[PDB]
């Protein structure tokens, strides 16, 4: 693993975000004041069937050296996921999701989670997903904020970043 870590996006650059929803759920996003500059205001409504997002398509899919995903964010409480997809294994589309839920807060928060964290996730998997059952790390397609629930909510996120091995000096 590489020390130390990445950012992929800490919203002060170009707009990396898209969003997506369906069967009645809706999402919007726009950049507000975040941890510190600019961060990205998520504000969506859900349904019993319906789904929402919010995505970052990467250009570079390898990411087995690093161990960690970390963000900062707030409320503006309910519960949502970050997910990493994985590559389709019919080359276009997504692959196997991988999951873990969050709940923001009222204050700023920063989360971080390692790779071997994450969760299969179960309630649904794309047509392309690989069916292995192990998170490939040099095989990344996408992160995701998205839903968990029926509910709805506010969020802001910031300091989106790869985190590798940390220097232990004892
Ligand atoms: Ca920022
Ligand atoms: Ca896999």
């Amino acid at each position: 693993s590489a020390v130390g870590e990445k950012m992929l996006d800490d919203f002060e650059g170009v707009l990396n975000w898209g969003s997506y929803s369906g069967e009645g759920a809706k999402v919007s996003t726009k950049i507000v004041s975040g941890k510190t500059g600019n961060g990205m205001e998520v504000s969506y409504t859900g349904t019993t069937d319906g789904y929402w997002g919010t995505v970052y398509s990467l250009p570079d899919g390898d990411w087995s050296k690093w161990l960690k995903i970390s963000f900062d964010i707030k409320s503006v409480a309910n519960e949502i996921r970050f997910m990493i997809a994985e590559k389709s294994i019919n080359g276009v589309g997504d692959g196997e999701h991988w999951v873990y839920s969050i709940t923001p807060d009222s204050s700023w928060k920063t989360i971080e989670i390692p790779f071997s964290s994450f969760r299969r996730r179960l309630d649904y998997q794309p047509p392309g997903q690989d069916m292995s059952g192990t998170l490939d790390l040099d095989n990344i397609d996408s992160i995701h904020f998205m839903y968990a629930n029926n509910k709805s909510g506010k969020f802001v996120v910031d300091n989106i970043k790869l985190i590798g091995a940390l220097e232990h000096h004892h």
